[PDB]
């Protein structure tokens, strides 16, 4: 049995790369390869995938944003095998939400007429923590986005009220998420008319 390699470590380069290095106690130039494991740590049942290199060190790419996963090296060398080697963890960098803000809802607040409410999901993509929403609106779906109203929402929070609006007016709502490195893509515009 060949000796498992030690010392695995993890160096975060983005939000899709991380490099894994380690050690070979068999080395002081011969037929040796190295195959690289990684899975995200959650779900549990997540298969591996998995890589060959032939120094000792790999550069893991297409990884997800903000996840964290499991790497693990072992060495073959013809029909000789070793197990995998101790666990290295590394979480991939966040990155700008790469969704728009889901299943967005405009609704008439009760009593209120003038008052609306917006509801919405977080992005599929968030790729990092929401740090807010920004909330447009317009009575012109065709007008550039600096003629259109911004209503920021702090936080993930998943509703704001909108006061103030014009009676039987159609107005036109679309939402982007925020996280730790800017702005992510908007919803489609949801139609509303004031009663
Ligand atoms: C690594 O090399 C071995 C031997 O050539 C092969 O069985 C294995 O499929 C290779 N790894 C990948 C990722 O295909």
């Amino acid at each position: 049995p060949m000796m498992p390699p030690v010392g695995v470590q993890a160096s975060i380069l983005s939000h899709d790369t991380i490099r894994i290095t380690w050690a070979d106690n068999s080395l002081p130039t011969d037929s040796r390869y190295y195959t690289v494991r990684w899975k995200t740590n959650i779900p549990a049942n997540t298969k591996y995938k998995n890589a060959n290199a032939t120094t000792l060190s790999y550069l893991v790419t297409g990884l997800k944003p903000n996840t964290l996963y499991e790497f693990s090296v072992m060495v073959t060398k013809g029909r000789r095998s070793s197990t995998w080697s101790m666990t290295a963890h590394g979480a991939t960098f966040e990155l700008v939400p790469t969704s728009p803000p889901k299943d967005v809802t405009v609704v008439s607040k009760e009593g209120k007429p003038r008052t609306i409410i917006v509801n919405w999901q977080p992005p599929s993509e968030a790729n990092g923590k929401i740090t807010g929403y920004i909330i447009y609106y317009s009575t012109d779906v065709n007008a550039e986005i600096h003629d259109w109203v911004i209503e920021p929402v702090v936080g993930n929070r998943l509703t704001h009220q909108i006061q103030e609006l014009t009676l039987d007016t159609p107005y036109y709502f679309k939402i982007q998420a925020r996280n730790s490195k800017g702005m992510g893509p908007m919803s489609e515009a949801v139609q509303f008319r004031t009663p």
